[PDB]
C-alpha cells in the first residue's frame, strides 16, 4: 500500500495530504530507471498559482496526497540503455507533462499536449508526483534538452510561463520582426511575454491598469509603448494599431478596447482567467475578421524550441528563490501576488534526507 | 456621368422601393459594362434601406450582389470579351496601396468601396445596365447558373472565406455548422465539397429533418437538450456559426475538439458570455468574418461551378420587392430573393 514501498527508487519531498494545502515531508518511491528513461536529481523547482490552487483542491478533483511540481530542472544521474540525449551529469527539465496515449491525431501530430490520455507531472491527471522532490524520472521523450547557457534558477518558470507565451506567439504569427504587440498586465506571465517579443523583433505596447507599472514596463523590459486601459484618450489613439496582444490579467475586465487596438486579421490571446466571463459584442469581432484564442501550456517540440531560443537570446525570468521549507508562507504569497514574479524552490540545497 | 441608366431605389428610411433614374461612367479602360440579368437580396438590404444603423446615403440604390452579361469593355481589359457572363459582388473599388490591399485582403481596407454606396458616393447594381473596374468583376463560368448562382456573391463567399481562411477545407474533418439559413445552407454545400463530415447544430427539431432528407447531414445536435449536446463534446474541428439570435456559444467551444475554431457569421444583439475556462482548456478561439477578397471571390466561384454548388433561391419580378423586404424581416424565403431585373425591370413611360 504504503507509497515509498510501491517502486525501488526511494524519494522524499513535499506534498499536500488534504485540501488545506499545507505541504509537509513526504516519503515516496519512483520506478527505476527503465531503458529509455532519464533520472536525475532536482534542482530547482519553480511553481505558481496552479499549485495553489490544486493544493487546496479548487476544484475538487485533486488527489491527497499531492506532491507539486510541473516545472522543474535538474542534473542527470542515470540514463537508460537506449537514451540518445543526455548522459550523466548533462542538465534536464521537465515540464507539465510526462507521457500520453502516443497513438491518437494530437500524439502523432506532435501536439500530445492535448491528448485525452495525457499523464500530468503532478499526477493531477492520473497518478503520479510531481518533481519537488529529491529524484526525478521521465521518459526521454517528455525530457528537455537543458543547456549549459541558460541559468537553471532562473530559467526553470520557462516549462511554465513561459511555453504558455510563446506557443501562441509562434502559433498565431505573432513572431515576425518589426510587428506591434501588446501584452496586457506585467505579471508572471506578461513580463515573459515581453522578454519573447522583443527577441523576435516586435514593438512592443504594456496594456495595463496602473500608471506605477510605466516606468517599470519602460526602463526594466524596454517596451515601447505604453497604454492605460482606463484613459480612453490613450486608448482611442492606439485603435487599429497592434497586429496581437498576449492578454494576462486574471482580474475581471473587458476585452472590447482590446479587440478596437487590433488591425484587421489581428488577434487576442487570453492566457488569464478571471472569474468573470468575457462580454463579446459579435460586430467587434466581425469589424475586420478579429479573433480570440485560449492558449494554455504547449507540445514537447514546442517546449524544446522555446527553451532552445531562450539560451540563445539569454532569455530568463524574474525569480525569487526560495528554501523548501519556506513553501507554505510562498502559497500565501502567490495568493497575493507577492512576488517577483515567480517563486523558485531551491530543492538541491534545502530539501534534506528526512 | 454620360451612360444612361435606371433601377429601383428607396428615398427615405420607409425603406420603399420605387423606380429611379441615374446614371453611370463611360467604360474607362480598365472597365466592363454589362446588362444586369440578375439581382440578389438579402437582410443587409432589408437593415441599409430602413436606416437601422442610421449611416444610409439616400437615394440608395441596393444592388451587392448581381450577374449580367458584358455589352462592352475598355482598351486594356484583359479578363473579359463582350457577350460573356460577369458578377460583381459587394466592392467594387479599394485604395490599392495599403498593407490590407497590397496582400490580396482589400475588403480589410478602411477606404473600401461599397457597390451599393454606403462606404462611398455610389449607386447598385438594381438596374439595367453597370459598371465596374475589371478586378472587381468575376468571371462566370458557363455551367454555373446566373439566377442560382448570383448570391454566391454575398452568402457563398462569406462561408467560404473561413472555411479556407481557418483549414476547415480539408477532406475527414467534423464541420458543424449552427443555424440552417440563407448562410448554413451554402456552408454545409462547401462543406461536403472538400469532403467534411457535417453535424448541423440548431435550435429547431424541424431543422433535423431538413438537414438529413434535404442536405445530406450526418448528425443533428439540438442545442436546447443537454444530453445531447454532452455526447459530442470534442469531437468537431470546426463551427461555422450562422445564428442571428441571442444564444450562449459555451456549448459551442465545449464541441470543438482541442486547438479548434468557432466562426462567428451571424450578428445578435445580445454579446456573447465568454468563460475564459472555455477558450483556455484546449486553445480554442473564436474569430468573426464577413464576405472575403477578389482572389478568394473568384476562387470561390470556380469551385462551386466545379463541384454543382449553387444557392436556393426564389426568383422574384422587381415590383415584389417592397413585399419580399417583409420577408426577409420575417426570414420566410427559402433561402435568398433574386430579382429577374432581366425580364422584369420596365424602362420607364417618355
Ligand atoms: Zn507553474
Ligand atoms: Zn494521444
Ligand atoms: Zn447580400
Ligand atoms: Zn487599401
Amino acid at each position: 500500500k504504503s507509497p515509498e514501498n510501491v517502486y525501488p527508487v526511494k524519494t522524499f519531498g513535499f506534498a499536500a495530504k488534504d485540501s488545506s494545502g499545507f505541504f509537509s515531508p513526504f516519503n515516496f518511491s519512483r520506478r527505476a530507471t527503465g531503458e529509455n528513461d532519464v533520472q536525475f536529481k532536482v534542482l530547482y523547482c519553480g511553481t505558481c498559482n496552479y499549485d495553489l490552487e490544486m493544493s487546496t483542491n479548487k476544484f475538487g478533483m485533486t488527489k491527497y496526497p499531492f506532491v507539486i511540481g510541473h516545472e522543474i530542472v535538474g542534473v542527470v544521474t542515470e540514463i537508460g540503455s537506449k537514451v540518445q540525449k543526455f548522459k550523466v551529469g548533462d542538465k534536464v527539465g521537465v515540464g507539465g507533462f510526462v507521457g500520453a496515449c502516443e497513438k491518437c491525431e494530437m500524439c502523432v501530430n506532435g501536439v500530445e499536449n492535448n491528448c485525452s490520455k495525457v499523464e500530468s507531472t503532478d499526477g493531477h491527471f492520473g497518478n503520479n508526483f510531481g518533481g519537488c522532490c529529491n529524484i526525478m524520472v521521465v521518459n526521454e521523450k517528455y525530457a528537455v534538452v537543458w543547456p549549459e547557457n541558460l541559468p537553471l534558477h532562473s530559467g526553470v518558470p520557462l516549462l511554465c510561463a513561459g511555453i504558455t507565451t510563446y506557443s501562441p506567439l509562434r502559433r498565431y504569427g505573432l513572431d515576425k520582426p518589426g510587428l506591434n504587440i501588446g501584452i496586457a498586465g506585467l505579471g508572471g506571465l506578461g513580463h515573459l511575454a515581453i522578454r519573447f517579443a522583443k527577441a523576435f523583433g516586435a514593438k512592443v505596447t504594456l496594456i495595463s491598469s496602473s500608471v506605477k507599472k510605466k516606468r517599470e514596463a519602460l526602463e526594466k523590459f524596454g517596451v515601447d509603448s505604453f497604454l492605460l486601459n482606463s484613459n480612453p484618450e490613450e486608448m482611442q489613439g492606439a485603435y487599429g494599431t497592434l497586429d496581437g496582444i498576449i492578454d494576462t490579467m486574471p482580474v475581471a475586465h473587458s476585452i472590447v478596447p482590446f479587440l478596437a487596438l487590433l488591425k484587421p486579421l489581428g488577434k487576442l490571446i487570453i492566457l488569464g482567467v478571471p472569474e468573470e466571463p468575457f462580454e463579446v459584442p459579435a460586430p467587434a469581432l466581425l469589424m475586420g475578421g478579429k479573433l480570440i484564442a485560449g492558449s494554455a501550456a504547449g507540445s514537447m517540440k514546442e517546449t524544446q524550441e522555446m527553451i532552445d531560443f531562450a539560451a540563445k537570446h539569454n532569455i530568463v525570468a524574474d525569480v525569487e528563490v526560495i528554501p523548501i521549507d519556506y513553501l507554505n508562507t510562498a502559497m500565501e504569497r502567490i495568493k497575493n501576488s507577492d512576488v517577483k514574479y515567480r517563486f523558485v524552490i531551491d530543492v538541491g540545497n534545502t530539501l534534506k534526507s528526512p
